[PDB]
């Protein structure tokens, strides 16, 4: 659900600016993660793919195929409250999108194109949170 999208994107992107310099993620194409989630931004830079790799590995999100590692994510979403409505969800339509992109060489390419279909998957499943909401979660943790 929405609520809980917020909480995940909020922890996750406290490891953006981290990332940045690795990724070639300038401020200029993405200043804060929750602006991931604006009907105004188009999820497609090469280096937004890097970074995440970035950011998911820090967490060890992320396997050794760079694709998502399916009981890390699950018990990531399930540490944030309410979580267990989301994790089977989540990993499902993540797991939906990279099968639609397995066939792209370039790993942050590949991860970047993931990232897009499960934004565009996760409107029309009702369980995009609005900026506003990310925002309102901030501070925790
Ligand atoms: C994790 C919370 C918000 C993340 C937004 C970026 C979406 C990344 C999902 C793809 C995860 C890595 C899988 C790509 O093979
Ligand atoms: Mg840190
Ligand atoms: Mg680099
Ligand atoms: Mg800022
Ligand atoms: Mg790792
Ligand atoms: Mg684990
Ligand atoms: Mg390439």
């Amino acid at each position: 659900t929405a609520e809980v999208m917020s909480h995940v994107t909020a922890h996750f992107g406290k490891t953006l600016e981290e990332c940045r310099e690795e990724s070639g993620l300038s401020v200029d194409i993405l200043d804060e993660f929750k602006h991931f989630w604006s009907d105004d931004f188009d999820v497609v830079h090469r280096e937004l793919g890097c970074a995440i790799i970035c950011m998911s590995n820090k967490f060890s999100l992320m396997d050794d195929d760079v694709r998502m590692h399916h009981v890390n994510m699950d018990e990531y979403i399930k540490s944030f409250p309410n979580g267990q409505v989301l994790a089977e969800k989540m990993v499902k339509l993540i797991h939906n999108c990279e099968k639609q992109f397995d066939t792209e060489t370039d790993d942050c390419t590949r991860v970047v194109k993931v990232a897009a279909c499960f934004k565009e998957d996760s409107r029309k499943e009702g369980i995009a949170p609005e900026v506003a909401m990310v925002e309102a979660v901030i501070e925790k943790y």
